[PDB]
């Protein structure tokens, strides 16, 4: 009668079976980790959006009192930039990136969006008639916009959408750890290089606070640049094999994008909203913060499951339905207040010519396959299609 977390999806496209009753517990419901701890569950959307805007909730995973949700996270120390750092050290950090993720910035990389997309569909349009979209286009779209995002010279791209690839895929364990040294190693030649050469990018743009600051030092701009692949890379993929695996059993609305392109950037944020992959933040409290009349006590764990935040049905009428017409403004799947996504507007660019493009290229798309025989990844990990089969 007490509910484990995290658990595994049983439908890609849905939050697990298991938390339903919970979803009736707002704004605070609990459940149990792997070790018999309890944790405090936000199934209330404005509850999540305060609570993810205090200062006395922590992402420190160095702190003894943090909640690890499985056995496995137990090996979790350095802290990660940003996201492992509360303010004012994690502000500090931010303040230095905000300026090279705009709206502006977004807006003004689209055409390089569209070409890397247009490649790897021509290249996969080219190669045959079916193709495994996970490994042929929802895993390279977003590494090589990390490459422009970063200033990855044109050269360099290969090296780097294939060691960011083994980052994800790692065949062995050993692989996982000879691309991330590979990487920080290529990383740091590469800043002495933009010293010595041009460059546009978020590596150039901090090279440049550094001469006219002092600000990011060359092994925390090393970590910036690391964190933002990482950060930016399998969120963004499973978000465009989801979206398209979820569109594909949903007809009638793949159908009305179809019918009409405009709808695709509203559909994208019905699909974060709907999808929720980013599934089960977590923080500990470092100070009591009440909330109603229920207090989480200094080192209780929290866990915010973005899924059920953004099936809300005090926010969203008929939650658990794809709806493009209802908005899905105020939706939590790229968090919110102190840690929000940083990368959130290029993301969101991303999926609108990623999945515009696929829908307008090959509208005879189906799977290939059974859709219960394309594996999906586990709870404990951000959500998505570890392969996705299709035809066209
Ligand atoms: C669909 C794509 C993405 C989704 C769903 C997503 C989701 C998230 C979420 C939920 C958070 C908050 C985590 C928490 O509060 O515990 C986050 C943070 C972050 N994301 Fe994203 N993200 C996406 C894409 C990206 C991209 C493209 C970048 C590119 C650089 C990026 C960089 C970051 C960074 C740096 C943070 C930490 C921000 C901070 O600590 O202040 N993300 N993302
Ligand atoms: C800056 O540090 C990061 C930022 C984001 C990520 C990717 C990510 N973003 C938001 C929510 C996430 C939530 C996740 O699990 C529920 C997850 O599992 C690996 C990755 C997540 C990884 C990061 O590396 C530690």
């Amino acid at each position: 009668e007490a509910v484990a977390f995290p658990q595994n999806r049983s439908c890609p496209y849905h939050p697990p079976t298991a938390y339903e009753p919970l979803r009736e517990e707002r704004p605070l419901s609990r459940v149990t980790l792997w070790n018999g701890r309890q944790v405090w569950f936000v199934t209330g959307h404005q509850a999540a959006r305060a609570l993810l805007g205090d200062q006395r909730l922590s992402t420190d995973s160095t702190r003894e009192d943090f909640p690890l949700p499985t056995e496995r996270s137990e090996s979790l120390r350095r802290r990660g930039a940003l996201l492992g750092w509360d303010d004012p050290e994690h502000n500090e950090q931010r303040r230095m990136l905000i300026p090279s993720f705009t709206l502006r910035r977004a807006e003004s990389m689209r055409p390089r969006i569209q070409a890397i997309v247009d490649r790897l569909l021509d290249d996969m349009i080219a190669a045959g008639p079916s193709a495994e979209l996970v490994g042929a286009f929802a895993l390279p779209v977003p590494s090589m916009v990390i490459c422009e995002l970063l200033g990855v010279p044109y050269g360099d791209h290969e090296f780097f959408e294939e060691q960011s690839r083994r980052l994800l895929r790692g065949p062995a364990a050993e692989d996982i750890e000879k691309a991330f040294r590979s990487l920080e190693g290529y990383f740091g030649e590469l800043i002495e290089t933009k010293r010595t050469d041009p460059g546009e990018g978020v590596i150039d743009d901090l090279v440049a606070r550094q001469r006219e600051e002092g600000r990011p030092d060359d092994d925390e701009l090393v970590q910036f640049a690391t964190v933002l692949l990482v950060a930016g890379h399998e969120t963004t993929a499973n978000m465009i094999s989801l979206a398209t695996y979820t569109l594909l059993e949903h007809p009638a609305r793949l159908a009305e994008l179809r019918a009409d392109p405009g709808l695709v950037p509203a559909a994208v944020e019905e699909l974060l909203r709907f999808l929720s992959i980013a599934d089960g933040l977590v923080r500990v409290a470092r100070e009591d913060v009440p909330v109603g009349d229920q207090v989480i006590r200094a080192g209780e764990g929290v866990v915010f499951p973005t899924s059920l935040i953004n099936r809300d049905d005090s926010v969203y009428e008929h939650p658990d339905t794809l709806d493009w017409s209802r908005s899905a403004r105020h939706h939590v799947a790229f968090g919110f207040g102190i840690h929000q996504c940083l990368g959130q507007n290029l993301a969101r660019i991303e999926l609108e010519i990623a999945l515009g493009t696929l829908l307008r290229r090959l509208p005879g798309l189906r799977l290939a396959a059974p859709a219960d025989r394309i594996p999906f990844k586990p709870g404990d990990t951000i959500q998505g299609m570890l392969e996705l089969p299709v035809t066209w």
